[PDB]
DNA sequence: AGCATGCCTG
DNA sequence: CAGGCATGCT
């Protein structure tokens, strides 16, 4: 295959879980059935991207209207585990604490009215990925 | 140019 | 999410 199918979406939202900035290197070898190339791989890279913004334009959102003043996970959950195909594994629920602690001591420290400002709290989560899990490879998984 | 980042759009 | 565009390095 060296076109990502729909399944291949699915699957890549998942893998999210565990890692926010997979690096290409990585990408590659938990899709042994694609056949990379310039474009696939733009594309695939493109949509950690993608799975990045939702996440931060959440946790921005939940850490504000808290400093002002749970079921955000029905939100995440939905976003890119639509049918609960998998747990949540519990190192991405310390990853959202870790997010929103962030965000909240930006935002109540009102440090998040300099340009640029969410680029510290980047830094500080890339160093967060975790290894995905080694099924994630098997061409069993896909299915399911 | 030719490929990568990142912001931001619809 | 995919498109566009500005940008930065090669």
């Amino acid at each position: 295959s060296s076109t990502l199918t729909p399944m291949h979406l699915r699957k890549a939202k998942l893998m999210f879980f565990w890692v926010r900035y997979p690096s290409s290197a990585v990408l590659k070898m938990y899709f042994p059935d694609i056949k990379f190339n310039k474009n696939n791989t733009a594309q695939l890279v493109k949509w950690f991207s993608n799975f990045r913004e939702f996440y931060y334009i959440q946790m921005e959102k939940y850490a504000r209207q808290a400093v002002t003043e749970s079921e955000l996970y029905r939100v995440l959950n939905l976003h890119y585990n639509r049918n609960n195909h998998i747990e949540v594994p519990q190192n991405f629920r310390f990853v959202v604490e870790s997010t929103l602690r962030e965000f909240f001591r930006a935002i109540q420290g009102g440090k998040d009215t300099e340009q640029s400002w969410k680029k510290s709290i980047y830094k500080i989560i890339s160093r967060m990925d975790d290894p995905v899990p080694e099924y994630f490879k098997s061409p069993n998984f896909l299915e399911q």
